[PDB]
């Protein structure tokens, strides 16, 4: 886990709109979201991880232990059952609600943090660089 810790800022995004539309997010929120550049902060205290996502539009914060399910309310106001684990060096966050699922996978490549989000047929890639 140690290599993911720190402060990261978004520098590229591909197909976020398709991902948001798949989840049912409405047009007006997709407009603002397409022009937002979040800051993600990942920290650890023993076996507890804290992931903060900050922006001018919305802010989220979750705390969890790897491998242990938790309740989460997402930026889009879904109430989901989540679990985060380490799989081949990637941090894999799975969300489930009403029979559906989406995955948020984080990998380090060349010192950047790549976040891939998949729901349905839509796949979005977002690139973050370390601050
Ligand atoms: C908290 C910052 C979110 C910015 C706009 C999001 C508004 C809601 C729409 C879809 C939410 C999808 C779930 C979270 C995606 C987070 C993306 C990321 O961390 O870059």
């Amino acid at each position: 886990v140690d290599a993911f810790l720190g402060t990261w800022k978004l520098v590229d995004s591909k197909n976020f709109d398709d991902y948001m539309k798949s989840l049912g997010v409405g047009f007006a929120t997709r407009q603002v979201a397409s022009m937002t550049k979040p800051t993600t902060i990942i920290e650890k205290n023993g076996d507890i991880l804290t992931l903060k996502t900050h922006s001018t539009f919305k802010n989220t914060e979750i705390s969890f232990k790897l491998g242990v399910e938790f309740d989460e309310t997402t930026a889009d106001d879904r109430k989901v059952k989540s679990i985060v684990t380490l799989d081949g060096g990637k941090l894999v966050h799975l969300q489930k609600w009403d029979g559906q699922e989406t995955t948020l996978v984080r990998e380090l490549i060349d010192g950047k943090l790549i976040l891939t989000l998949t729901h349905g047929t839509a796949v979005c890639t977002r690139t973050y660089e370390k601050e």
